[PDB]
């Protein structure tokens, strides 16, 4: 079972033994998975040797890009010396030490304590525990309730998947008690005729709203994404985020910043919360921490609530939190990023130039928003942008047509419904981004064609 | 900030910013925290030059002992060529694809195919939401409950905690409905007057009661660890076992055997299953599976339950499920436990050394019993082992004694209430064995003093 097994009787042995996550399995065996063996720079290679682009940079998360191999480097480095000991036991180690305190200066006001966590599902059962935990320590064990928002995405354990806002994942023991979800501030799909600017203060206003209607005596947290990612890159109006400031600086309530795809680079800043000008008291982080090179995820705490929390025993944490070959091989990404000032090529070059060839695709048929934020984008595909339509299709059936014919033109770009996502390394130069929109235009006017044909131009 | 800063330096950058599992943060940052800089086999070395003899091998975890530098090479090599890639937009990568393979190959009966995830806690998260939808597919949305125990440990997630039997954990938001916990078969401290295997029968007779309160209607599963570890190496008596697969035979539940301590030749096989003859629907793994090399985890499901979990959309997983250089470390892990025959060394050197040795250790006067399967251990400590009296001052009062004592003498034995625990790496010598001997009977002795010097060596129902 190497590289060189040709790619059939891979497919089979992948369908025999691996359950794929978020996927119909028996399905998606008989389909055949593709099966993906190197990559560099922007640039995968399958088994079949296609020179494909990947536009989602893994799962949002290869935020350097790939070929790095200085981090290979590192991680061989710490294996030798110290492959793995555990924080449980007044015990540390120096890469735990060094990746907290540079992500201390890294993070905005005074987020600047570490709990951390394999990935950013953990990392949000962690903020659960600990706001909860938290209120508990202050004398107000009655506040719970963790406010979140519909089309919300938290990670996929039981309880992040309740912060969460995915119907299909509630319902397959994706629930817990006290949390509460508030609507999303997708304009397109549900302002109606409101103004935009209208329409985000209104959304924003359901917190309080929300706050008032359970008792602020029971309310714990308020957690959002700045820009919801797997949601379908919903950017939010710009009413909104300071009116949600502006709630939870009145009402005693803990903000947490989901950061898990915003983080390290994304909006074109360091985090998320500093492009909307917010002030958590926890951020979310995982995906670029390590540019997906390593699996390690965390809560990066303000002091309030660290030095609250460490009064007593805090009975939560993982085998792997601060896992010192993940840990040595995130700092490293982190140097790369700050060093080589990808955030300078992001603001001056990359977003920019990805802003302008992305708005302008609302000149194609089917398009009928474009939204972008620093290096995330979405755009929503419609059969009547007059009335902005949905397809009277189940939402996902023309998403996946398009997505199929992008997997068919060598490009990696996802559908979240019939909205269609990118996410590039950051590293992405302007030749690249042209290749990209080649394939885009390619995809989308193959997809319109197949949608004609089939009978799908249909609003709902 | 280096392996040479200063220690003082080091231990308050680390209080300054790093917040730690399962500790009292504010506390542990003034008194310092203690620095790892380096392991080779067995042993760790501290940044103050102390040599320390790792008796939990990492945590329950490093199962080749340290310093295989084989792994970093194969880590290395991997993300040279290919750091990470999703299994989420019908894609997979070789290390993936091998690595289920391997597992499935390795894992007993029609245990086929594997659910990848982070780690033993994400990968229980990945049980529950597994086990629940299986039987809404079957058209049975009631069968909600999952039955486990007291005392039991399941991770850290909310969920995963409320899987385990820790009252501190669940009162942190660390429980969650239809769970439900029965009394667990710790002979020793709960046994009464009974016989063992009586008792490990009634113990076993609880899933049934449970079953038929709870309505077998409204059970989804049970789960259990094979032996109980972060519990206390809680070693059930010959006859519990084979009564609660009874039970789950004659009930419609789905049986899951947290493998995650268990796992990878900690009980003398590649799993405690096996070891205990049991015959699960899902296997949890992690920590072993990699020897802690690499953060991994995952489950091992059976045919049936696979297949019923494939006919629609499974909606989970984590970003980092199935990750390549973790899949290949884990993958290298596993050949050399393989390929070196680790567990002979395990079942024909190793334990029945270390299971000598063990046992002797009560005809110490502190220690009441010693329990053992394969190369995990506990010994209850006593102030009078003829009635197993329990000491006078609340559990673990005496155990914090005894693991400082462990601590100060450079072996990491751990603590549970008054039960000390070792989990060494499965490659330990019977010479390495000797000197752990040598730590654990002065750290004994020293303990025994202490606990004079504080006055607390009077049993339950005599501090008057
Ligand atoms: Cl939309
Ligand atoms: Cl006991």
């Amino acid at each position: 079972i190497t590289n060189h097994m040709p790619t059939a009787e891979l497919q089979a042995l992948d369908a025999a033994h691996h359950l794929h996550p978020f996927s119909a399995n028996n399905a998606l065996g008989e389909e055949g998975t593709r099966v993906i063996t190197r990559a560099r720079g922007v640039w995968l290679n399958d088994s079949e040797g296609e020179e494909i682009l990947d536009a989602m940079a893994g799962l949002w998360c290869v935020n350097i890009g790939y070929g790095r191999d200085e981090l290979a480097e590192v991680a061989a480095r710490q294996m030798r010396e110290l492959p793995y000991y555990n924080t449980f036991f007044k015990t540390t180690h120096v890469p735990a030490i060094a990746l907290a305190q540079k992500l201390a200066e890294l993070a905005p006001g005074d987020l600047n304590h570490v709990f951390f966590a394999g990935g950013g599902s953990e990392a949000n059962d962690t903020n659960i525990r600990m706001v909860r935990t938290y209120w508990q320590n202050k004398g107000q064990p009655e506040k719970t309730v963790i406010i979140s928002r519909k089309n919300a995405y938290h990670g996929s354990t039981v309880a992040s998947s309740a912060l969460g806002g995915m119907a299909g994942m509630h319902a397959q023991s994706g629930l817990i008690p006290d949390v509460h979800h508030i609507n999303q501030p997708n304009w397109w799909a549900e302002g109606g005729d409101m103004d935009p600017e209208e329409f985000g203060l209104a959304r924003a206003r359901e917190l309080e709203e929300a706050i008032l209607e359970l008792g602020e005596n029971r309310v714990a947290a308020f957690i959002a994404e700045p820009v919801q990612g797997a949601g379908g890159v919903i950017v939010a109006p710009d009413s909104y985020w300071p009116e949600i400031q502006r709630i939870c600086d009145k009402y005693d309530i803990l903000l947490i910043a989901d950061e898990v795809i915003c983080g390290f680079g994304r909006t074109g800043n360091w985090f998320g919360t500093q492009t909307m000008g917010i002030r958590p008291h926890i951020m979310t982080i995982a995906k670029g921490l390590s540019s997906g090179y390593a699996p390690i995820g965390g809560s990066i705490v303000c002091d309030e609530v660290a030095h609250v929390i460490g009064k007593d025993e805090f009975n939560h944490g993982y085998t792997y939190s601060g896992h010192p070959v993940a840990a040595a091989v995130a700092l490293e990404n982190l140097r790369i990023l700050e060093e080589e000032n990808i955030l300078d090529h992001v603001r001056n070059v990359a977003a920019p130039y990805l802003k302008e060839k992305w708005e302008a695709l609302t000149d194609h048929p089917l398009v009928g928003e474009a939204k972008i934020v620093g290096m995330m984008a979405s755009i929503a595909l419609t059969p009547n942008k007059a009335s902005r339509a949905k397809f009277a299709s189940e939402p996902g059936t023309i998403g996946y047509i398009c997505r199929e014919r992008c997997f068919a033109n060598n490009l990696i770009m996802r559908h979240v419904g019939d909205r269609m996502i990118i996410s590039p390394p950051l590293v992405i130069t302007p030749a690249e981004i042209d290749e990209m929109f080649v394939r885009i235009r390619k995809s989308l006017d193959e997809a319109q064609a197949e949608i004609e044909k089939q009978g799908l131009m249909k609003s709902e």
